[PDB]
């Protein structure tokens, strides 16, 4: 029902391989949206339509404060437009790079929000499959806003067969069995926790193949100082057997995960309304 004429477009927020995200003000309401714009000829020609349709379908299902919201979509002759919530503070990755690593309180708090987010997502039977700090945005208040649902999968009411993801965060089962499940996201969570504390994700190399070989061998080490209860949690997530990761369904879900000693001081109830600790 909305049209391009309905908005004043401002600065480009970022660019993807087949998309541009632009900050826009809706004239009729004065609201700010991040508008994702896809060229129809380009997505048809480069075979991206399945990913565009998947992103719209998955995002339409989501209604949780830790996810970017899809408010509306429209199209004209040349373009599709997705109106998204504007995450003013950009990617979580920017903050890991800037400050180098998070202290225990910040690690705990941001990990808790991600765990809360994943509990919601897996409860709806959806796997993300590309969870990483670049795909975790931050709103004006510094709460997380998970994004990038074009490679997500709605599981039909355990396993998904498309090969998708980012080498550093890909789970061993996707490499060796050629499928992913909810537990694959918990593997990515382990990588992200490690990255928050250590400054880099645990499987690192300058090319994907070398990363793959390390992942399948569980070849990684903790830096000398690494919060002991965080290390224990990481060891319970970075497990080759996907059925043995803390938080997976065969480990009886998110209850035991949230009960991990690392999260002891966490109040899970209204996390999105708590004041995040300052990063720095
Ligand atoms: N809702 C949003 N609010 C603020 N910034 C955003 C939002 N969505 C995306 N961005 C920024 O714009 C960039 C482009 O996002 P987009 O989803 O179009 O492609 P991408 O996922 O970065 O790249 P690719 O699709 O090629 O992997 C993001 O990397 C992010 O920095």
């Amino acid at each position: 029902k909305k049209r391009p004429e309905d908005f004043k477009f401002g600065k480009i927020l970022g660019e993807g391989s087949f998309s541009t995200v632009v900050l826009a003000r809706e004239l009729a309401t004065s609201r700010e949206y991040a508008i994702k714009i896809l060229e129809k000829r380009h997505i048809i020609k480069e075979n991206k339509v399945p990913y565009v349709t998947r992103e719209r379908d998955v995002m339409s299902r989501l209604d949780h404060p830790f996810f970017v919201k899809l408010y509306f979509t429209f199209q004209d002759d040349e373009k599709l437009y997705f109106g998204l919530s504007y995450a003013k503070n950009g990617e979580l990755l920017k903050y890991i790079r800037k400050i180098g690593s998070f202290d225990e309180t910040c690690t705990r708090f941001y990990t808790a929000e991600i765990v809360s987010a994943l509990e919601y997502l897996h409860g709806k039977g959806i796997i993300h499959r590309d969870l990483k700090p670049e795909n975790i945005l931050l709103n004006e208040d510094m709460h997380i806003q998970i994004t990038d649902f074009g490679t997500a999968k709605v599981l039909s009411p355990a396993r998904a067969n498309s090969f998708v993801g980012t080498a550093q965060y890909v789970s061993p089962e996707l490499l060796t069995e050629k499928s992913a499940c909810k537990s694959s996201d918990l593997w990515a969570l382990g990588c992200i926790i490690y990255q928050l504390v250590a400054g880099l994700p645990p499987f690192r190399a300058g090319n994907e193949g070398l990363i793959f070989a390390k992942i399948i061998k569980l070849e990684y080490d903790f830096p000398e100082k690494f919060f002991p209860k965080a290390r224990d949690l990481v060891e319970k997530l970075l497990v080759l057997d996907a059925t043995k990761r803390l938080g997976c369904e065969e480990m009886e879900g998110y209850g035991p995960l949230k009960a991990h000693p690392f999260f002891e001081s966490v109040t899970w109830e209204n996390l999105h309304q708590q004041t995040p600790p300052k990063l720095t």
